[PDB]
């Protein structure tokens, strides 16, 4: 659709998130990092950079983090509109980066690019080896580049030294990060993302917890059937999904011929049996 119908969606969709009344610690929890990033956003991001004219790319991959990103990110583009015409839509795409490997799954990029119709992304597709390098060629095709917007958090416990405004490592090429998601848990991920009703990469209804490329990921072992029995915590998410209101379905991209094939050897519950944020990249390395 459009920019401004996909802003002014995205805007509907995380108001009536933070209108939820309801009696849980994941939805509250899920309430205060939608403000906390909002807040980023439209208070410290875009009164510095412009969102829309190329300042700003949004590194996007179609992954579940980057994906809430984005929606979270539309939703306070929608409202930058109004506050910059309060104090002073286009017709127009949204300037966006995809680093394309040759380990990519086919889903996922199938996912990346219907989402990119879906959200009037401005696809930047890398040729499909190390981001360092893509990103450095980004930079030198588009020297306008000021800032890039990142859907990294914490996905182990360890120290990583994340900062929601940053600049790049001396190993890098110089640009401002923006990491608006850097406090999202597991918990308020999915929760928020099977709320949205938004349609999510086909990789997580198969088990997956984390998505890298072919050959270092998998399905969650911890989300095998055989050998666990986790317990749905987002029943009422999915049930009363926005614009659902059957309520018991969820919004999966469908799984390329061939990464069938690739998946017939694995008996995995979906990813969004996992909430236990320590073993989210278990399927990984
Ligand atoms: C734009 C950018 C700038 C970075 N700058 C530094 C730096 O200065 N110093 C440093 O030590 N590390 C840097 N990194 C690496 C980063 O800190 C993480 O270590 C690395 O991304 C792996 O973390 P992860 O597995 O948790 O998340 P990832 O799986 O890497 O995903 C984290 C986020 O990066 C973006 N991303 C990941 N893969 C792609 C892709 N294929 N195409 C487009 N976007 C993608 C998405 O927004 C995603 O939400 C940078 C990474 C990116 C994407």
């Amino acid at each position: 659709m459009q920019l401004s119908k996909a802003a002014e969606m995205c805007y509907e969709i995380t108001n009536s998130y933070l209108h939820i009344d309801q009696k849980s610690q994941i939805i509250a929890s899920t309430q205060e990092a939608i403000r906390l990033t909002r807040k980023y956003l439209l208070s410290e991001i875009f009164v510095r950079w412009s969102p829309l004219n190329g300042e700003i790319s949004f590194s996007y991959n179609g992954g579940k983090d980057c994906q809430v990103l984005l929606l979270l990110y539309l939703s306070c583009l929608w409202e930058y509109f109004f506050i910059k015409a309060q104090n002073s839509f286009p017709m127009q795409r949204l300037p966006t980066v995809f680093i394309d490997q040759e380990e990519t799954f086919p889903t996922l990029e199938n996912f990346v690019l219907e989402t990119s119709e879906r959200y009037c992304l401005s696809l930047y597709e890398s040729q499909r080896v190390n981001m360092a390098d893509a990103f450095r060629d980004f930079i030198k095709i588009y020297p306008e580049t000021e800032a890039i917007v990142i859907g990294i958090r914490h996905t182990d416990p360890f120290g990583e030294a994340l900062k929601p405004i940053q600049r790049t490592d001396s190993n890098w090429p110089d640009f401002m990060r923006l990491q608006p998601l850097l406090h999202w848990d597991l918990t308020n991920i999915w929760s928020f993302l099977l709320y949205s009703n938004e349609p999510i990469c086909g990789l997580y209804g198969k088990g997956f917890t984390s998505i890298g490329g072919i050959n270092n990921s998998l399905p969650n072992p911890h989300l095998r059937k055989d050998s666990n029995n986790p317990a749905l915590h987002f029943e009422w998410e999915i049930i009363h999904a926005f614009g659902k209101d059957r309520s018991s379905a969820i919004n999966t991209s469908p799984i390329s011929v061939v990464d069938k094939e690739r998946f017939s050897k694995y008996n995995y519950y979906p990813g969004w049996y996992l909430v236990d944020d320590t073993l989210e990249r278990a399927g990984r390395i």
